């Protein structure tokens, strides 16, 4: 899949195209439906499959700092948009263009122009040009004759709108398994392993892995989460009894740094059953379940304790997880007990 | 109108002034009571009327940074007590002097040697000297004979007491109507417009103007409101289509900039019908009613789409408001529609 | 009494002891049990009564910067332990030493090869070893025939469990006097008096005291409290009217610095009928009973006379102390009335 | 003067204008020969004279955080180019437009379809479009028939090079003599007065005026300097013996207080006053001295008095050298 | 000694005094003169000895954040106050009162209402009132014969001139045999013992207690000590082999670490302990070695030990020369 | 490889071992004789070649925040290691064990209980247990027929000394060539790319790649550098004209931007590309220039161009020197 940044960088020999436009956050199953119906159209004509996405997030131009929360960072966008059979991403900064333009001069210079796109495919919701003007109904009748619009409408299933909006409430609330059920697959971050409490390894209170994330990025509430942890395709050592590329059952507690200066959460995986610090990796948390909600502890002894049920929990979500295996990981390490 | 910093640096050939004293923080309805008896007493025998007043507040000595907001700034209270017929203002530092006297040696000091008054005009809560001993009741008693006191009962108006503290209350409920009402006046801010998103002009989502105040200044509470901005008299040029001295309708967004070290309000102006960029001016933001609480915004069209909402209100509001003349701007611009 | 960091600073040649094991925060009712129990068996066969204790709390060792807030610094645990008889304490890192012992090398390791025990005490609620897995009952049967084993049972009263987490809900809430009870004293801190606002004396609005705490200091909630101000011994000058170790009374304000990073109490002295500045000092504040919530005020004369009503309610609160003579200090000073 | 911000702003029924185009940073007097250039060719063609300039500073762009100070703010960039006489200010962010384009497409998008140019002027160093490929010949060969070039040398004066750069220069060892003289005016800046040390009154310690400046500011280096201070226009009441619109002596002390903001100190000679809420204009006129640290109140007092002599004559020079001095001023021969 | 916080805290019914007035700071051999001849006055006329100061610095009134670093803490200012004999110290603040007052009004008040003396002591360089214009002859001529006056001059001893001046030079630079010489002690801070690097104990590299201070507080350069340690009376148990009011040899690194502190970590001879929590004084003998950087475990314990060899010798000097050495001390020959 | 933190991690049942021990920082050419030593004497006993190493750095134990600079990161330290054909890194934690130990015992619990050691390689220099009193010589004495120890001097080549110091000496003042020498290897870090200016594209002034490191990171002082960028094995897409494992020519300039954080910002010679998000190595080959101010977009893009020349040539001598050079290159003659 290619990259590019600015109408400027896409090819000027590119011939023909079908596009879809969006911010795409968290490329929800709505989203998906977008993806389809374009790669679909695409295949069909001989044509490249492209997506016209924003960063930064449009909403942050006008009201910068007061941005929505991203499911996913954009890199992790690219990722899925390649998974799903985008061949090229165009990513657009509205402080660079397209924003005073008006709705005529958008599809000329956008589509046409710049993509030689041949068919668009938009969300009811969809809106561009100047003061918001130009709508779904203004795309169809602005396109009739030079290319043909298909407009999808908003995903709803089980009395529940599937948008990004959504995806975020219920990962504030920490809702986890209907988050999922909204994305159609285990709501994840990735980053590196950096040093926490003591070292993994043969005791059970000290994390098996420690990571940092943004307030920009999107995480549940605070509390204890069942999922999955994987350590990211690598050469290097690895301290322990974990294998890369596997998925590892684990109990994920979510935290916020006190106090700090753009707090600033935190990600603590306890990883069932393996004795393994992951100092210097790129690991994958996903998420499966919520188990309970943050508590101060007042002991030692109280502490591993409220641990053993947190695992308990785990082991019996995690174990009906994999008979739903459309989301779970094709290989997986999760002990029938401890 | 003269300004004294200090009992010092009041001349001493001062021979006669008619004299009234406190905060008067705001100069609300019933400081203008005051300074109404204060200033007519003055004009009967060809005396100067005098305003004493305290700066820091005197509760922020005793407990620092613990003082209550300051509805006006000092500057403010200085022309409003201008505007209301004053002819010197003496400032008093309670660091400096006035605290640890007597109420003998606080009235033949202030009163007698430096202000050299034979009218004394003070609110039936005044208090002086050491511990706050001397009242009201004070002040009569050891003024007989040597110069005449007039004790002037608080305002009630309508039920409510019209006090600093009244006043402070209705501004953190966001009712600006009300305490409009017990000021006599539009409350408003004044300061320097500096950058913020954007460029203002032909895009309704860029504000016209941004300003930041510290967090000793009270301000309505977060939200929305109808109110008229007023490019300060000047000689610089203008961005745009805003003429000085002239009061715009706008629409104006009060806000706490998240998350920030001693936060720390905006002001965020969106003056109806006119593409203008004010970066560089001294702006007067005046406040008439409030329109809606604090929202976060998923969308640009969902954030455009509110937008358009609060200004179809304050043109309803700006309209009423231009009737009730008294606190209305003599020069303004309000369209009747967009 | 002597203090040992870590099991190599013992001497070798210390050739009998009982023992205590605990964190031992407060020292409330129930670990004088422990100790009274771990002195009088020392005192019948002529060995030393030796404390075993942790520092930095075990909480934080495996959950950094969110351990329980310190009811005593490790300083005061030292003299309380000392003032009830023990004859060494030893301290425990668990970030060196004991964390990850099995419980039968625990056993070994401290208490015979270091300490050489004949006698151990220990709470019902203790753990010790690699995951917390040897218990009381664990200890009984380890040391059977090798050295004699005390457990004694947790303490409650008036139907309320006695215990370092019941202590700091009783704090945390403002409930002194329930604390007091608990402890068996009244609840205190000490500390260096620092420059505040103006200086102590004449002036009732002043304190006679400013002090600062860290936010790992448990202090009661926000308000203010009936107690005693004790000037620690001293051959340096005083400023004013008060004399070195004579508990003199005084309205205490609890308060919480704004906004500050790694917020940060302070306490703020008014002692009765004293005119003093204490700047340089180090003071002991006891606490006896609240006396009302925090509030914010608007002027002078409304702050002093709130300021007397305390006065006024201590007064009362302490001549009540003074009479159950068990927790009130040896020498006092309390004035009738003012 | 109207100030458009993007060439999206540009009136579109400008029909016909003289450009000059640069940073003009400081409207300095090189600055100052093309302004005076396109100002008259305009008045010939009947037309009106554009000034087409950049914020954010064009190396801030690719060099964040680490772009030139600026000798004036964009607010007096705007007020100079007016009181040259220009009409119209076009404010190019190059964020937005004009950065990544051809040197072909540059002349034709700015020049023709949004200005409708006639005539241009530049400096001999101007370049333009992607990598910056478009010289100052570039320009020349490009516009051909359809609009007058004019390309005008640097200025060297006393065998001194005028630029920004050198001004830049002489401020930051603090010789403002030098920045004025190329300049063609007494460096200044302008701001509200804030709370400082006491009270200004009848104290020589205390400051008439403090004011504190962000690091993107350029000022003379720490120092103590002749200047004047003046009041500007108000109907708010002046606590003290000064009114606005005087430009009153001063010995001025600038100062840094790290962890960025610098500090200027005003010591109104001969006056009691206290400027606490107004805006005031601050001009540089010579350097007194060095910055030093006192140890008591005598030292520190008895320097500052010799501050005032040698402002006292410094700016009696000023007055009478005419051609920098403003119009209306206040200063006395003694105390 | 009482301590009055401004002049109305003065007893009402104080009816004779001899008075010193001055900034105090550091109370050194030039401070010692002042007070010993104001005390041995005030026995003369039966009357109390009173020490007129000033707090904040005067300095600072002026120029905020820009006073000299203090020499000793105002508390340490009262307790060597206290031990030269002065029965009371008046403190006032110039943001209060005696500021802006004329020359002849200040004595008026302070000396003549407030005070009620009978004999003033001052240095030549004293200077009061408005604007400093009060100066060591104003005090003559204006006192008469209510008040007799005794001017008396700086210290000049071995060449060397003594005052807050030259002392916080020699501090500044390292040289603290020569700060101490012109204090008549071994200067010293005294403060809480806080947690550091590991725990004092068997173990050489660890200290046996740190101390932090406040950017107001003078400190020798940066760089390793001979010195003193004292636990300052107290009931609370110790913590290794160390008793209270004894002064122990120690080696004494005094170091930065900025975003302002300094620090101070006393390595204390042949004695294994743990002060955490105590109050520590501690003395400054003579410099040692620069500050510097290591690489290596061993490299850090090779330079170490030799700090020790040089303190050892160092301090049986100043035990010897006498006249400076504390009453009781613990110092072994060798290891 | 396996890695054990703690003497309580190691497997019980490990009956035979050849054991080196040292803090490792840079497994420079020194190092190397160490492990090859090791590794051949392991072959030998059919045993485990161990790695015993020390985190956090010793120095940092006894001198808190003022510990050498890491030439590599405790990760990077582990896969050189494994590249030299480590079986087992063993990582000694001072705050935790073998710190206040004898001698004697420290021996007998690390090298005996613990490893099981046969034979044992250590560096001329080295040192144990309490205050460091056991040193190359104790453990020769200690050991006697029961392990055979192997004491290897330090190295010395071209009349220069080869440690870890003198490896931070070169970096540190920019000497880039010498520490590569030093270290048999290009010195390189690795990060995550994030944003930074513009985006990597057609703009020659906009980075390919941004990256950030705190101030425990050795650097090369602040300039410019010829070097290679290589984005790490990845199925992520790139944005732009280059595969991952491929060393790409590129122009490194390294910054600072304080209040700590360094910066590096790589110009990828002759490609547009932005790697924003891709895990990238940056290794270092020569000096190019000091850094420097600029005043203009030309100037800097003048620079710029200067840079890429310079580069083109060093990088073409690092090609032909082939001995330190990447397996998989891409670099042209010209543009």
């Amino acid at each position: 899949m290619d990259i590019w940044y600015g109408t400027a960088a896409v090819p000027k020999d590119l011939d023909n195209s079908a596009v879809t436009i969006g911010v795409f956050d968290g490329v929800h199953r709505g989203h998906q439906k977008l993806i389809n119906a374009t790669v679909e159209k695409a295949r069909e004509v001989g044509a490249k499959a492209i997506m016209v996405t924003f960063d930064p997030h449009p909403v942050s131009v006008f009201l910068p700092r007061r941005a929505p929360l991203g499911i996913t960072t954009l890199a992790e966008r690219f990722a899925l948009a390649e998974s799903f059979g985008i061949d090229g991403v165009l990513v657009i900064d509205f402080t660079r263009e397209l924003s005073g333009t008006s709705p005529e001069k958008y599809v000329e210079f956008l589509l046409e122009d710049t993509l030689h796109a041949s068919h668009v495919v938009v969300g009811a919701n969809f809106t561009f040009g100047e003061n918001a003007a130009g709508t779904a109904d203004s795309l169809r009748q602005i396109c009739q004759s030079r290319l043909t619009v298909d407009v999808i409408d908003l995903l709803d299933d089980e009395g529940v709108r599937i948008s990004s909006t959504t995806v975020r409430e219920f990962l504030s609330e920490g809702d986890v398994a209907r988050a999922n059920w909204a994305l159609g697959r285990h709501f994840y971050v990735t980053g590196p392993v950096v040093r926490g409490a003591g070292r993994g390894g043969k005791e059970l209170g000290f994390p098996t892995a420690n990571q940092y994330f943004h307030d920009t990025v999107a995480l549940p509430a605070d509390g204890v989460y069942a999922g999955w942890l994987t350590i990211l395709p690598t050469e290097a050592p690895v301290s322990g009894n974990m294998e890369p590329e596997v998925a590892y059952a684990a109990a994920i507690s979510v935290g916020t740094n006190p106090t700090f200066g753009d707090e600033q959460r935190s990600v603590e995986s306890f990883v069932l059953d393996r004795d393994a610090d992951l100092y210097g990796h790129d690991v994958k948390v996903e998420f499966v379940d919520h188990v309970r909600a943050m508590e101060k502890f007042d002991s030692v002894a109280q502490l591993l304790e409220v641990m053993a049920k947190d695992v308990q929990k785990t082991r019996t979500l995690l174990a009906q997880d994999v008979q739903a295996h459309k989301m779970a990981p094709e290989t997986y390490f999760l002990q029938a007990e401890s």
